[PDB]
């Protein structure tokens, strides 16, 4: 029984589609959706995606509201439809997927995940939910996450953190850690060995090891004294050098934190999504050192240092893939007599 | 002599409309309003309302920039339409009422509230601009804000607030504090003795009284002690529980302000508007407890310890009508043993 | 080879246009330039421009992203267009210029500076581009920034500060202090002896001499006192009158960044762009003093001190004239009895 | 070598897409491709999808301008996608079918139709275009269409018109009538014997044989009696009864082309789209007779004769089920006392 | 005192922009320009242009009410900008030249066209308008009509055809046959030799010589045999070969509407614009031939008849260049034995 009013009662009523009867009256004007509230139209919705107003508004409000999988694993494990849920993505303001399984009448391909249209497309399975461990087992394609274990399956245990209604969490009143599974074609597949991004952010970053709270605490020769980091150009890598026009190295997120507390700067996010990697157009304001494209990489510094310390220091050049948040991160290693001159997610 | 390139060089010069003679050149382009300035256009109107571009655009130009009564107050008082002004809601970046009396001729009814169309209707009065209060007296219905005493009419003392060009404050320079008056069918109206909300921010609380002090400096069992709270179910109502998945209580500002100095959270305004009860999306960041529709209230901390010490704890549940703001305000009183359980501003 | 694509594919790659082969399937959703990254739209670009979409979206993508001058002086200096790039507008987010010379096919009223439509207009050279000093020397009218001195040509050293990417900067990796030459009508001018703007923020200013220092660290009488101020009215000018319903004075941005610490305030900058003098429609939050129109201008306070100083006090009223940023900025001069009243930046 | 500029430069230069190198000046206002012609701007494209401008546009210039089998008999086909083409709907002003395979980069789904994700959708093959034979012979599911005979299959013989570029005719210069070939699941279907709409026009309709000249020609009366159709109400079914407030029958073309002739009416179109069966809410401007849905079909006279004269009269209301354009049209055939009371195309 | 309200009012009032005082109501809805009428909004203009809505609502408003020169001899003979009026483009549903001279504050670059501004650009000077004749002769570039003769300058005798209103016709209430002026850097010019395009339609066509009444009243091969036109290939040329897949010839206007007479066709206008040479997608609907690009010219027969009479038929392929509305218009003349194959106007 769909309909634009009954979402909107819904959003106006429960914070979200919840399925409660009742209508209220809707005004659509070009990309927003509106409400009278004693007189006044009072603005739900601001479509921000490429579907139409009221399709993007009834998605938006049936989006999933407990701690789901951030959408950069999401992607990673070749996610290519939710089983009836949607999955927002709050970095895009967008559904995280193009079409959906029993959510909205225009953006549908299916009903349920066992209609053949489904079997070519990787289908997220929620085991939270009800018959949702069954579903997997019968898709030909699909990723399942779960609370516990699943009888005979083989679990990758995910990251510690989830999305909740945007907010990236470890949760301690919810369980954010699940087990993850993946099929293709028909079988279940080995999920790699893998090193998960922190998600943490620029502004309200905190540290998650005494090696981390080393780093931002100590000077830069004290840090890489005690570390043993001597010849791993952590100066230029992780510190970042602001001497020259471009902007030298860089790439660690807790490296641009501890350079935001002493002088701020410009990221501009130039490719606005979630990703493993990240690219900044990144503006030093106190120097004006400068780079177009600054690939940064939320790891904890203790997994950093353990990646570089594990590299053969040989050559003068060569990729160096490392499996991070289930996807092959390929970094460029660069070396002279030993030593590290750089270690950088290779931009493509 | 009323042009669109007047009201917009009233803008550029003026600040605001001020009746001045004169044009600028303008270019409209879709809902956004531009200037030629020095051969480039300059952007001095965003539309965000549901009314035509340069009608919104002239009612903004023309809104009342001496300190109003707040629109939460106006819409408790049954306010329909404005005499003579705009009240502009900065809340929903639109004008407070669909149309105006001597304003703006695509959204004018009448050009003064005198005319026949606006008895139905409770007309807003400014008793501080001549000849209002007399206006007041000869209206069918209307609200009546006034700085001194009307002879014959019994006053209503209002918030000590105001909004100033959309900054709520309690005004040293300016009056801020108004009678109230309000007719209804020719009937002059005895307004209810009622609390206020104190309209203060999460980000920038400020305690105003010793209660209010004691509860963000004490910790919960030892303000819970001084003050002799106990039975009153604070460390739900006013604290929060954020142990399960479902976040219990949190319903006074006052508590939500003390939590976001230790850890932040995503509050979702899904009905952005002015009102006296505001409902939130509520997801804490810390632990992950959430809620949908998270009701809260900005009461002084004494008057809602009033309130709640004023209530009978005798039964299981009952509906507790408090007049705040001028509206009444129904509250859900959930006791057990003789001690409160819950007590919150009823989701309706 | 351009194409909406390639510029697409450029801005994903490179982090702007860099002249790079390839292209992304690009789609336009009203204003809105998105790209496909897996599946899913990501967006690009937002154009807040009066240009088409696409055409801003390419002006955007070839930006100069070296430290160019900031938009008020070049306002300031008669710039029309730039010679072979495009200025950013980032107060205004557009192009700082309506037309180009060799950038975009659609804005494009030339392809080198040497043809006869542009010999009326004041065409922008830089000098750390090749060929473009002799360009200039062949201009009819110009303005050219160069690093280091043209034989025969008699500088102006401009600010200390330029633009890069949005970031107002001194520079210390890349140089900002450019000198300064000027063409009208085939003949070289001279370019005036100025005061040059500090172009700080509110929020994050920062004291650029002992007497500011002194003046955000000093109370108000003794900051007077030691720096023999008593009679020039800087309690009314740069401190600000609080006191009344219309706020006394504040035209200097320091004196503004001074209140701010102790009490915030609304700015409402009702003609947004770069300008040596700002206008703002202040609130003050904490006494709700107020004023329409308040000027705002930030200079060093040394050097308002000087302009101050430097002005004969016997007259009641009187323009002085000032030349700030290469413009001449009229000042109103109020006295009594040998003593300022006031002194602001003239309304116009 | 994509791009809009491209795409632009061949729709000026070439009519339409025909893989020419060059780039032409493009500007997209909201829904609207324009191109600038000697310093003014010519509209190109006005959107009329629901795809993004740009995108609509490509495949608008990317349409088949060959005679191509009707959307409506593609439709009954169970035609999902095309092979290396777009088929344009007129009809519609949008692309026939959502995806394409080798035609743009934002739509396509695949390059060739050989790939996996075609496997399962039923591909359009066109005889004329080199290898398409043989694409059908080994794809899964999809049509064909022929001008000759295919090695082995047996063929269905088509409409005898086809549609040019929006414009439906009968070839004489081009083949138009083409042999249909069918393939579910890999087995080639027996396709279904079937009638053809005629594909007429109200405003320029031609009788297509002597029963359709003498239908035109004669009056009601004596055509009825030429024919032999006593009892089979032709005078409500074929000619209309406009002699109450609801029109009656009136489901034939032609007895609508014969209505129009002598006085005018009108036919409003709601569901604008090619189908078998149209819907119009009728008005006759004579009489004032209307009906809102009033079912229409073009079939030849003779065709239409046939059918009804193939049915049993015997029963007071039945479903009658007639293959036309390969689809399954339902009537609803009413009789009383052996004779018909109307026979219409089933409103479902 | 321009004003969109005054606007408006005069085209509420007057039909046209008439320089009335008064004010309407107006509200602008993204494109559209609507008035307040009897309390509901009534669509006054729609903006067709990429200029903004209100912008061009004023120039609309502000156009050429006289017979004017059509926008392609304008076009032809280089003027950029018109004198103290908009010519309106009809064909383009927008003004024919970008800018304005004393017409409207947006567009305008001069408020005289004796401003230096317009010294390099060819103004429109129109003689029937006081003083500019006088303008013409102290302008430096521009182009001069005149009713009359003018003292000293020789003239170009015009079309006999002109623009009132966006109706092209031949005025027996009006002149529109004009006197032609033209100078180029000072200096006035000896305009071309010129044919004249007849600007007639396609479906109101008229014959306007003995020669073009025998070719619309007579068969083709009598036509040729009474005009002596044997060896000439108007059976390809004028009559069109409608026997392939592509039509043949069919390049002049005449040939159009007698084929139209008998049977219709589609004519794609991809290029909208008044141009004297135009571009056709052709379908004829009777036969299906079609071509992407038929250049149709409209010439009057005995022209055309002159032009091709007066070539060389001895060589395969040559340009042939022509004046037609003061512009060179390059044909492609095919021979072959001393006999004509093709004669077209040049795809270029
Ligand atoms: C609808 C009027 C009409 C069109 S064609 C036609 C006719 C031609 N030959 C016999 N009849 N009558
Ligand atoms: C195209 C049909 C047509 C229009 S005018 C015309 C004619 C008038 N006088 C001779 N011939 N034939």
């Amino acid at each position: 029984a769909m309909s634009l009013e009954n979402v909107a009662f819904n959003v106006v009523n429960k914070g979200h589609f919840d399925g409660q009867q009742g209508e209220v009256p809707v005004s659509i004007i070009n990309n927003t959706v509106y409400t009278k509230v004693d007189g006044v139209d009072v603005e739900l919705f601001e479509n921000k995606t490429t579907l139409p107003v009221n399709v993007a508004f009834e998605l938006w409000a049936k989006r999933n509201i407990k701690p789901v999988p951030e959408v950069k694993i999401l992607n990673n494990l070749g996610v290519d439809i939710a089983a009836n849920t949607v999955i927002w993505d709050y970095k895009r303001d967008a559904p995280a997927h193009i079409s959906t399984i029993g959510v909205c009448s225009m953006t549908d391909i299916a009903k349920k995940p066992t209609e053949t249209i489904c079997a070519p497309l990787t289908v997220f399975f929620d085991g939270r939910v009800d018959g949702q461990v069954d579903l997997f087992r019968n898709a030909r394609n699909g990723v399942l996450i779960t609370e516990g274990s699943v009888k005979g399956l083989q679990p990758s245990v995910g990251p510690k953190q989830a999305s909740l209604n945007g907010v990236t969490l470890i949760g301690e009143a919810v369980k954010t850690q699940f087990n993850y599974y993946k099929k293709v074609d028909g079988v279940v597949q080995q999920l790699p060995e893998t090193y998960f991004t922190q998600s943490r952010n620029l502004q309200e970053f905190k540290p998650r090891s005494q090696m981390e709270i080393d780093f931002l605490e100590l000077a830069m020769d004290e840090f890489i004294e005690r570390y043993k980091l001597e010849g791993y150009a952590f100066e230029h890598i992780v510190y970042g050098d602001f001497s020259h026009s471009q902007l030298g190295g860089l790439h660690l997120l807790i490296g641009l934190a501890k350079r935001f507390k002493e002088s701020p700067f410009e990221l501009e996010d130039f490719i606005p999504m979630d990703s493993t990697v990240k690219n900044y157009f990144i503006t030093d304001a106190q120097t004006g050192s400068s780079k177009c494209v600054c690939s940064v990489i939320d790891l904890l510094l203790d997994d950093f240092v353990e990646i570089i310390k594990s590299q053969d220091l040989s050559v003068v050049s060569k990729v160096v893939k490392v499996t991070i948040d289930y996807t092959e991160i390929s970094f460029m290693l660069w070396c002279k007599d030993g030593h590290v001159e750089t270690f950088y997610p290779k931009l493509q």
